[PDB]
């Protein structure tokens, strides 16, 4: 099941019953996750910009009849905290580690929450979260997504798809411990199902050792 808007710059697919995948080209496409529980909708990531991060809330919202009450921003780069001043304006939480917050206000941001630790787990109704934060990587304030109940893993810019040969913007990246923040992933996870890269689709445990062996 594939929802996009007319423009065909936004897509929402289902990966499982509550969880789907939302999609915004910026031709650039970036990834994040709509999750629909019994309290409102929760989303990882927004998109790249106000207009792109307003137009992916009125779909989700009007397709799932409900409001957005959290999203959890992994890093300050525009494909994830772009929409930050649509999301302020709606009422809608901005999570983000203390790092990412003063990251963000230092790229010209309005500043998310800062109030996500190492690891923090939160819980939306019947829908369990938890984000972790691996290390340096991609950026220096990267973190991850899991979902235990479904064992889906998403993360985000620190992991590349299968397609992918190049590690994206390293100006900001630290590429040394970047390998050593995936593995504290895989180290903390025994049992993955699926992982959501940042851009592209989704796969399994093995784009995380794809990426590493990019990294080589
Ligand atoms: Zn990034």
């Amino acid at each position: 099941t594939v929802i996009k808007n007319e423009t065909g710059t936004i897509s929402i697919s289902q990966l499982n019953k509550n969880v789907w995948v939302h999609t915004e080209l910026g031709a650039v496409p970036s990834n994040g996750l709509v999750l629909n529980t019994s309290k409102g909708l929760v989303l990882v990531d927004s998109s790249w910009d106000d207009k792109l991060t307003k137009e992916l809330i009125e779909m989700v919202e009007k397709k799932f009849q409900k409001r957005v009450t959290d999203v959890i921003i992994t890093h300050a780069h525009a494909d994830c905290i772009g929409g930050i001043k649509t999301l302020k304006e709606r009422g809608i939480k901005a999570h983000s580690t203390a790092l990412t917050a003063e990251l963000a206000k230092k790229n010209g941001y309005e500043e998310p929450l800062g109030d996500l630790q190492t690891v923090t787990n939160l819980k939306f109704g019947n829908m369990k979260v938890e984000t972790f934060y691996p290390g340096k990587g991609h950026t220096e304030d990267n973190i991850v997504v899991w979902l235990p109940q479904y064992n889906i893993l998403v993360g985000g810019c620190l992991v590349k798809s299968t397609s992918a040969k190049d590690l994206g913007n390293v100006a900001d990246a630290y590429v040394n411990e970047w390998s050593t923040s995936i593995e504290n992933v895989l180290k903390r996870y025994r049992n993955i199902n699926a992982v959501v890269p940042g851009h592209g689709e989704v796969g399994d445990k093995g784009l995380l050792l794809h990426t590493l062996d990019l990294l080589k």
